């Protein structure tokens, strides 16, 4: 079972990142993988307050915008708000119960914490450029187009969480819950997790960047500059986040942390691969919705769609996987300005 | 079951703090209880970095100290490190899966986050005033005197967590896990939680303050002033934390949030009461250990023991309970200096 303070005096330097002995003492004078200590120190130094950024000038700009340019902006903001709504709570609930080294535990809490700040920044934008914030928030939940990907994201999480409870309550082996066979495999858990980790990596490394492009496009036209300033700070963070997930995944597949993982990584190769292809495809389809009533300067389907592929190829490379798309270059190199 | 993003478009202003629909959208443009929005804003504004505080001068002071004055200092630091080791992870794991209003969710993540910063500050002190930090950390786990209260604290948590898994996996009603009857009652969960909440309140409101007294005593003698500076920042935070737990408990017993709770609050009156008496007693016994080889100026058993009672009476008053002790005054009014 899970314990908020394991009684055993284990060597934290020799525990796996996951599934080992729950972390007891929170120490930071040493670590198994200092990338996590570095990320924490970096996240702490990037601390920023949303309320500070003046978005008052964005209300007029947003209003001026045509009903189809409002669609793009607000729709993209709604998606960002969704992602971080998830990410704020999710890494804590899903990963915290499985960490076994102190640096990763605290990194995840720091990481989740920073996502709540982003959520707040979104509330800061929305309530300052619209007269009925409730319309925006409620639609995030109802908007069936936002939910297509919203439901796919929370399943990897929900399923990992639910299967983690069984493991802590019953243990490995086959059980019966009210006349129902329920099998609990550690090798299966390590896979369920590996997939969330890979799915979380695509969310941080791809989903969010597709949103900064179709966000800074406005900043390029000198529109919504309060928002651009805020999303510049969020991108700096999401960069830390993707560095963390990338290190986790590459530490797992390298058998450096836990061989059984590495094995499950090679075996679960086509999934991890078709998992990304699914994500990229979902970001492209998203584009058809943002431009159903016309595009704008510097951003249309072909532009975005092309960025999705370019970006997806970059992210999978970082985790050793064949570029699912042609090997082209940045359709909007200007984006590097805001990053 | 628990979901990282509930599909239902509920009214977050009319959900109970706990056990209602998991929070979906993270919004901050309104809230059921703005005390939580206030705490978040306050915690965010108190953000501080431990590394900043120069504790270099504390190494000499600590060394100079007699072996019995080292006992006091280091033992008290070890206890603080334990508490925050727990608090860093615990509120997230135990409470996050049960919150149903956005402000409380984010407050808890902010609250847990701030505790990790405290853990770091402790690592910052320890590795700067001792030559073998490992000795200190390992003892936190082994030291059977630290574990007396360490085991009692993690049980309320562990038990609530474990019983929350069953509720999400099976639901209310009687079940059978491999030929074993297992009952899951919502009214029982609401109680298990109510007790952690009350036990967490004593940990923030009493346990931690007993440690600031037997910590600033050194600052009073112009010793360990780097540490005093750091613990001044931690106390400011623990004050926010106790304000939060106090509001939760008093919102629950007032039947304002959920009547069934209020009912379970009146019914579970002697426990909540004997729960505190147990804590206070544990802090007093702690004193016999800090002074087994002699006390120091401004701090001995009678002094401390008397503070424990004075403080305990203050905390229970704030949550409507009879002062378990005589109604006296502050045995060390100087402590208000550092707070
Ligand atoms: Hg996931
Ligand atoms: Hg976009
Ligand atoms: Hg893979
Ligand atoms: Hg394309
Ligand atoms: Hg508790
Ligand atoms: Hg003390
Ligand atoms: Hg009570
Ligand atoms: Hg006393
Ligand atoms: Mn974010
Ligand atoms: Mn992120
Ligand atoms: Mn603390
Ligand atoms: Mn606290």
């Amino acid at each position: 079972a899970y314990t908020t303070f394991s009684q055993t005096k284990n060597d934290q330097l020799k525990e796996p990142m996951f599934f080992g002995q729950p972390v007891n003492v929170a120490r930071y004078d040493q670590q198994k993988y200092d990338i996590f200590e570095k990320l924490i120190e970096k996240q702490l130094s990037f601390f920023w307050r949303p309320e500070e950024v003046d978005v008052s000038r964005d209300r007029i700009d947003y209003q001026a915008l045509p009903e189809h340019e409002k669609h793009i902006f607000i729709s993209n903001l709604k998606y960002q708000t969704l992602l971080d709504s998830i990410q704020g709570r999710s890494p804590n609930v899903a990963l915290l119960p499985l960490i076994s080294i102190p640096e990763l535990e605290t990194w995840v809490e720091t990481w989740a914490f920073s996502e709540t700040i982003h959520s707040r920044s979104y509330t800061h934008i929305i309530r300052n450029i619209v007269n009925d914030p409730s319309v925006v928030f409620d639609d995030i939940v109802t908007n069936e187009q936002i939910q297509k990907r919203a439901e796919g994201i929370s399943s990897y999480y929900d399923e990992l969480i639910e299967m983690t409870s069984y493991w802590h309550l019953l243990g490995e082996g086959t059980h019966t819950v009210n006349g129902k066979t329920v099998t609990v495999s550690l090798r299966e858990l390590k896979k369920k997790l590996y997939l969330c980790l890979m799915s979380v990596n695509a969310l941080e490394a791809i989903r969010f960047y597709v949103s900064f492009a179709c966000s800074f496009a406005f900043a390029e036209r000198e529109l919504m500059e309060g928002n651009a300033k805020i999303i510049r700070l969020i991108a700096r963070d999401e960069a830390l986040h993707l560095t963390g997930t990338q290190h986790m995944l590459n530490l797992l597949r390298s058998g450096a942390d836990d061989p059984e993982m590495a094995e499950i990584a090679e075996e679960c190769k086509q999934e991890c691969y078709d998992l990304f292809v699914q994500a990229a495809q979902q970001e492209k389809d998203w584009a058809d919705y943002l431009f159903r009533d016309g595009s704008m300067i510097g951003l249309n389907k072909d532009i975005l769609c092309q960025y999705v592929e370019y970006i997806t190829n970059i992210r999978m490379q970082a985790v050793g996987l064949d570029l699912p798309f042609q090997t082209r270059s940045n359709p909007i190199p200007w984006i590097n300005t805001w990053l």
